[PDB]
């Protein structure tokens, strides 16, 4: 089990002003640290954040969090379930800022909610250095869904933070699961006049202003003031990053299809779905560390049966182990770029049911 620690700096808060925190399981014989970012959509104005507070309150507040959690998948300490990093120090950071881990704004007389995701990550790293992170050789910042986009937005800031605090020997890396999305043409269209009809690009643009959201500096310098929403899209922000990043993405991601307004398939929809898979494959062509199976699904790395899916006969735990070796020139029988080429969901027999 992983044990809850609420942040000692209580000015770093969840949406409702309660303290943020992290769950920790130490491994005294290890210099590897895994910090995982939870996902769970986002909210971008008063009305839809109020709704979220009624029926998704654990994603906005720590007041009801449990004292412990069980680590699963890549957070499991059993080699049977986690062939990759079972002996690592394990950290789970709950998502309670509703800002895709981008925010830097406090609750105040002008703000009903706090959006502090970017500062939550910085403070967790800060307090962990006193609990053994100071002796680390590798810090892997991982995450799923909104947490995977959070990795892309924050991995270089963690690297810069540790350099400035005097820890140049810790190698920071990122693992982004199910957070690589396309700002593509939708299958059916609606103008942005309420939460459900607002396309991702419009919703993120409004969210950034509501959250005081922050993006990586090299990407901000390319797109400039008012256009920071571009840096929330994987294929645009990834080429600006300096830390090594492994990208996991289903070719037919359920969250992508939902925002595209897709739910006996006729010709128009067949072509739409086949074109989505091809476009995703194209954005990953020059990503040397990636795992992209041709399945209709969402998230993978903290599921207990995450070891089952394979691309070209290689599982994700194996691909991640090969990535470790490559960062000690490709390796015989140990590949790190794994993208399916077949064009329809479940054309890979190992897709989850
Ligand atoms: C598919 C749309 N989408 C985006 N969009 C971006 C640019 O990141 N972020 C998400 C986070 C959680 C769920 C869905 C999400
Ligand atoms: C608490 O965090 C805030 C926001 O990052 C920071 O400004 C402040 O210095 C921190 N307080 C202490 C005592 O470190």
């Amino acid at each position: 089990d992983l044990r809850l620690h609420l942040l000692l700096n209580t000015s770093v808060t969840c949406n409702d002003g309660s303290p943020a925190g992290y769950y920790l399981k130490e491994s005294r014989g290890s210099r590897r640290w895994l910090l995982f970012l939870e996902g769970g959509w986002y909210c971008f104005n008063r009305e839809n954040c109020d709704s979220r507070y009624d029926t998704m309150r654990r994603l906005m507040s720590s007041r009801d969090w449990p004292r412990t959690r069980t680590g699963t998948g890549i957070l499991s300490s059993q080699p049977e379930e986690n062939p990759y990093w079972w002996n690592a120090n394990m950290v789970f950071i709950p998502y309670c800022s509703s800002d895709v881990w981008s925010g830097a704004s406090s609750k105040s007389e002008k703000n009903e909610y706090a959006f502090m995701g970017a500062l939550i990550i910085q403070e967790v790293v800060r307090e962990l250095l006193g609990r053994g992170l100071s002796g680390a050789k590798v810090l892997l910042l991982a995450g799923s869904s909104a947490g995977g986009t959070g990795v892309l937005l924050n991995v270089d800031r963690v690297a810069e933070q540790l350099e400035k605090l005097g820890y140049p020997a810790i190698q920071v890396r990122g693992l982004a699961d199910s957070g690589w999305f396309l700002d593509n043409k939708q299958y059916r269209h609606t103008d942005c006049v309420d939460t459900i009809t607002c396309a991702p690009t419009e919703a993120i643009r409004r969210g950034i202003r509501y959250w005081n959201g922050v993006v990586p500096e090299r990407c901000r310098r390319q797109f400039q003031e008012g256009e920071e929403w571009n840096c929330f899209f994987g294929y645009k922000v990834y080429p600006t990053l300096r830390s090594p990043v492994f990208v996991v993405q289903w070719l037919f991601d359920e969250a992508q299809l939902t925002v595209d307004n897709v739910h006996p398939v006729q010709e128009g929809l067949r072509l739409y779905i086949q074109n989505l898979g091809r476009e995703l494959r194209h954005t990953l062509k020059d990503v040397p560390a990636s795992f992209a199976p041709a399945c209709l699904s969402h998230e993978i790395i903290i599921r207990s049966h995450w070891t089952d899916v394979q691309v070209k006969g290689t599982s994700l735990p194996r691909a991640l182990h090969c990535w470790d070796r490559s960062l000690h020139t490709p390796l015989k029988g140990c590949p790190v770029h794994l993208v399916d080429s077949c064009p329809w969901p479940h054309c890979n027999p190992s897709c989850p049911t």
